[PDB]
């Protein structure tokens, strides 16, 4: 009765993984999975330049990774939806309970 | 408001996180946890359904074993393999649901 995922839906999911295997991508979203945040507050909390948080965070929007609202003078940024923030956590406990 | 108190994971830990990612970022690796994910399977099991040998079918499985992703246990005259915990259950079904909205 069991049938593994389609192939095409196994290469989806792969290059998923592969875009979040980046340091520098998962220490933005290590601050994103605990509070929406500005551009200048990730740049301070990363230590380098509001125009290089600009940038990544770029990427990060294309790939549906993050999202933004605005809230009068200022652009937040959060993590996309909740399954981010869950596979975020799970991964870090299992990485830590082995 | 609490933007103060937070401080970004150590680089130590990124990097960590960011070779676990790299593991999974393998189609057979995902076709093959989408079946434990559902049960706990013989090596005979896993090879009907991804129609290859059961000789690279457990190649595969050593892999995994080593990088702490599936275990196994025998009950008599056959070894059953299974995930190694529930979190790599759920940031699977996490990264899927994900996927399609």
């Amino acid at each position: 009765e069991l049938q593994a995922i389609a192939p095409e839906v196994a290469q989806s999911l792969a290059e998923f993984f592969a875009v979040l295997a980046d340091p520098n991508r998962l220490r933005l979203l290590s601050l994103l999975a605990r509070s929406e945040l500005c551009v200048g507050d990730l740049a301070q909390a990363i230590g380098v330049s509001e125009s290089a948080v600009s940038h990544q965070l770029r990427s990060l929007r294309n790939l549906r990774l993050v999202s933004y609202r605005k809230q009068g003078r200022h652009v937040y940024y959060q993590l996309q939806d909740h399954h981010i923030v869950a596979l975020y956590q799970n991964a870090l406990d299992h990485l830590q309970e082995c």
